[PDB]
């Protein structure tokens, strides 16, 4: 019945109307670590900041600021860290919150170039051979292998701390198949990267929660884990007419703002439901 709600905004064209009532009615929490003058280098762009109350802290004593935010979803009890493409400076940052979250999956949802432009800075290997040291940190990553398909790359990365000698064995899913422009005109190719994430373990709870980031970490980000969750609860749910694709969004942004950037976004995340839920 979902997807009764779903023709009506089509055949009404309503799409905007509807994202504009969810910008309206999304929580409003002060961000001000996130803007002191101290971490303005640390974030990609001034408009996209965490809440105070939920963003990740790095177990740095000195400045424990990364622009990362944790997303509870208790009914559907998943739990999510999304983050922006990490900068040339924060590449450091990024895999010490991994590894101090205890992650086992990152989920990136943009290309290194799209359309001519660096979206994300290059934080993993590109050769097995080379491995990648971050000086600020404890931390060494290996390329191990990768499967490269043509919606998505699996890799497999080692992550050890050089102060212990313990390693640990990172996933990182690269889908490289939004495109430059707008969303994807069907939502398979998006659900099958879900899925393949789904069967890895890697959103299990006896992990840290996964790292998603696209960009800024709000709009591709925020497509996986509304359709993520929204698939959890009609299925653990006795009414699975029940789910509201909006209250869950709301109920989302009240730990990152501006989730979902686009009407378009909403209205693929609305077709991503639908056929996940046919595809069970």
């Amino acid at each position: 019945e979902m997807e009764k709600e779903f023709e009506q905004i089509d055949k009404s064209g309503s799409w905007a109307a509807i994202y504009q009532d969810i910008r309206h009615e999304a929580s409003d929490f002060p961000c001000r670590v996130a803007k002191l003058p101290k971490n303005k280098n640390r974030n990609r762009y001034r408009d996209v900041s965490p809440f105070d109350h939920s963003r990740i802290k790095l177990h740095q004593e000195d400045n424990d600021y990364i622009n990362a935010s944790l997303i509870k979803m208790e009914e559907a009890q998943r739990s999510y860290i999304l983050t922006q493409g990490p900068l040339p400076n924060t590449c450091g940052h990024f895999w010490e919150m991994v590894w101090e979250q205890k992650s086992r999956g990152v989920v990136m949802l943009n290309r290194v170039m799209e359309k001519g432009s660096l979206k994300c800075a290059q934080y993993w290997p590109q050769k097995e051979e080379k491995e990648m040291i971050f000086e600020d940190t404890n931390l060494k990553l290996t390329l191990i292998s990768e499967d490269i398909k043509s919606y998505y790359t699996v890799r497999q990365l080692e992550l050890e701390n050089l102060t212990t000698q313990e390693t640990r064995e990172i996933l990182h899913f690269h889908y490289t198949a939004w495109p430059d422009f707008g969303v994807p005109e069907s939502p398979a190719s998006f659900l099958n990267f879900l899925f393949k994430v789904r069967e890895s373990g890697s959103l299990s709870p006896e992990h840290g929660p996964v790292v998603v980031h696209c960009s800024a970490g709000i709009g591709r980000s925020g497509t996986f884990c509304l359709a993520d969750t929204c698939l959890l609860l009609m299925d653990k749910r006795k009414d699975p007419s029940s789910v509201d694709i909006k209250k869950v969004l709301l109920e989302m942004r009240k730990f990152r703002m501006g989730l979902i950037q686009t009407a378009d976004q909403l209205r693929f995340s609305y077709l991503a439901v639908i056929e996940g839920a046919k595809f069970i």
